[PDB]
This record gives structure tokens, C-alpha cells and sequence, in this order.
């Protein structure tokens, strides 16, 4: 059923993990002979195998993880590798350990996370989807990019009220809407050497698309890495409008196209690390004084379980955990991790 040529780049790619010193993605970690002979002879119902799972790390050997999931059935069928890997790079998601329910939870009980507007530049909250009954961008077909992108643009043209927009597709874009989507930072474009070598920009750009409302807080993008990525976002802390906005959103998408969610894993996602609520909850902040240290501030944030990214003084900060929890605790605790982060700048 699996190809010998499939099987014999499987060998290759194991073969150079093994000889790169420098080599430490988990990847190579977890894909060991014993796992790699459990697995290489399987192949999805959508036809998928084990290389459409670990090509991007046999190329990209200074990859942290290596591995994306090329269809939904993928992280069940390939279990003994994606299991490891999970539990590694979500800090403790052991393969018996199971995702919550959604739940979005009670908007009521959020606030603005800086009501006097001192500090937060601007007040983001990203999710990802995969739509039921496709392959994930490793395995999609030209002609199921075009057919997918058809359904999806015709559920974006029906938002009503506050999240009505334009559908922008990147095929035939013209350089004035180009100059524009950039100009909002909008615009996404061919994936980086990690997508490339996962196969996961291929026929580019045919099905890829960009949508969002007329009063630009809400983005969405249609086949960048994941099928859908959903984007609420505005300027100040007001939190509860952001996260009210984009549950709006999705909910609204999900009445006609369905999404793949694993009892185990919740919403499936092309990188294992999206996986979960897929939420990622952030502010654009200046906090000066923690920021000289950048110790205090780091074990602070570690301590609320944020995350510091930085693009003078400006950070971007957002819950690190996507898995075990549920949508409502991944924006709360964010939420009193910034408001105990300010609550500390006005005593520092």
C-alpha cells in the first residue's frame, strides 16, 4: 500500500536526523526506530503517510518541532509520533490526558484590561480552524483549494451588522489592493522554508483568500497555514468586546461549514502546537520599568503563564497555553496575567 520510494525517503530521512549533531527538533527526538517501523507501513483514509507527517523536519533539521499534520485522522493514526511530541511542547499533555470541552464562557466576566488607556497599544484574539471532510495543506488538491475556498467565501459575504467586509482573493490581487492590505497589515504571502517543505504552499495561490469587516477589527484568513485563521483585534484593552467579537465570528462560520475537532485534541490544526483552543490571546504593551529588567518581568510573566514576545519598549504578551483548558480560562488568565502585570508597573 505505501510506496518502496516512500519507504526509502522515510529511511534516508531518519538516517540524516541521526547523523546532524546540531540536529535537536523533537522530531528527532521521538521519531526513533521503534516508532518510525510501528508507523511508516500506515496511510490516512485521505492518503496521507508518515513522510507527509515528517518531511519538513528531515529537510530543516534546525526545525524545533519537524512534524505538521497532513489531515485530521493523521494525529490518531500516527499516535506513537504525534502523542511524544504533543506532551513535550505543551509542557505536560500526556497521551491519556484529555482536551476540555468548548466553551467560550461568559463574556460578562471580562473587562478592559486598561480602562485609563496607559499602556496597551492595542488588544488582539487569533484562533484557528479546520473544516470537516478536507485534507490539511500538505495533501489539499488544487481542485480542493478552489472548491473550499467557493464555500467559505460565500458563508464570509453573509456576515451582517458589525462584521461585515470584503473578500480579497490573493489570485488576480492587484497591486493597489495589495498596497492597501499591506498598509492595514493585512496581507499574507508564500510560506517560509518550514511551509514549503511541508507541502503546504503548493499551487500557490490558487484558494487563498483574505477577509475582514469594514471597520477593520476582523480578519480572517482562508488557507494561509491552517484552512481558516480568525482575527479580532482593536486598539486599547477592552478585552471583552475583542473576545465577544470573534466568538461572533467563528459562530457564525460554523453554521454552515463544520469543523474537525478530536475528542481527545480539540480543534485539529496543521502545526501541533496550534492545537486545543488554538488560542492565542495577546496585548501590544509598554511596561518601562519591568522592562528594564527583563527578568523580573520574564519570571512575572511565567507566573501568570504569558508569554513575552517583542515587535522600543513595546511587548507583545499572550497566554502560553493552548491545551487542557478551555477558551474562556486561556483569555481570563491572560486577562488577570496583564491586569497584575500593569497592577505592578503602578508600584514599581
Amino acid at each position: 500500500m505505501v510506496d518502496q520510494a516512500v519507504l526509502d525517503k522515510l529511511e534516508a530521512g531518519y538516517q540524516k536526523l541521526q547523523a546532524s549533531a546540531d540536529c535537536h527538533s523533537l522530531l528527532k527526538k521521538y521519531l526513533t526506530r521503534q516508532v518510525l517501523d510501528a508507523c511508516k507501513n500506515r496511510k490516512t483514509q485521505m492518503g496521507a503517510t508518515l513522510l507527509d507527517v515528517v518531511q519538513s523536519g528531515f529537510e530543516n533539521l534546525d526545525s524545533g518541532v519537524g512534524l505538521y499534520a497532513p489531515d485530521a485522522e493523521s494525529y490518531t493514526l500516527f499516535k506513537e509520533l504525534f502523542d511524544p511530541v504533543i506532551d513535550d511542547y505543551h509542557k505536560g499533555f500526556k497521551p491519556t490526558d484529555k482536551h476540555p470541552p468548548t466553551d467560550f464562557g461568559d463574556v460578562n466576566t471580562l473587562c478592559n484590561v486598561d480602562p485609563d488607556n496607559q499602556f496597551v497599544i492595542s488588544t488582539r484574539v487569533r484562533c484557528g480552524r479546520s473544516l470537516q471532510g478536507y485534507p490539511f495543506n500538505p495533501c489539499l488538491t488544487e481542485a480542493q483549494y478552489k472548491e473550499m475556498e467557493d464555500k467559505v467565501k460565500g458563508q464570509l459575504n453573509s456576515f451582517e451588522g458589525e462584521l461585515k467586509g470584503t473578500y480579497y482573493p490573493l489570485l488576480g490581487m492587484d497591486k493597489a489592493t495589495q498596497q492597501q492590505l499591506i498598509d492595514d497589515h493585512f496581507l499574507f504571502k508564500e510560506g517560509d522554508r518550514f511551509l514549503q517543505a511541508a507541502n503546504a504552499c503548493r499551487y500557490w495561490p490558487v484558494g487563498r483568500g483574505i477577509f475582514h469587516n469594514d471597520n477593520k477589527t476582523f480578519l480572517i484568513w482562508c488557507n494561509e497555514e491552517d484552512h481558516l485563521r480568525i482575527i479580532s483585534m482593536q486598539k486599547g484593552g477592552d478585552l471583552k468586546q475583542v473576545f465577544s467579537r470573534l466568538i461572533n465570528g467563528v459562530n457564525h462560520i460554523e453554521k454552515k461549514l463544520p469543523f474537525s475537532r478530536d475528542d481527545r485534541l480539540g480543534f485539529l490544526t496543521f502545526c501541533p502546537t496550534n492545537l486545543g483552543t488554538t488560542i492565542r490571546a495577546s496585548v501590544h504593551i509598554k511596561l518601562p520599568k519591568l522592562a528594564a529588567d527583563r527578568k523580573k518581568l520574564e519570571e512575572i510573566a511565567g507566573k501568570y503563564n504569558l508569554q513575552v514576545r517583542g515587535t522600543g519598549g513595546v511587548y507583545d504578551i499572550s497566554n502560553k497555553r493552548r491545551m487542557g483548558l478551555t477558551e474562556y480560562q486561556a483569555v481570563k488568565e491572560m486577562q488577570d496575567g496583564i491586569l497584575e502585570l500593569i497592577k505592578i508597573e503602578k508600584s514599581m
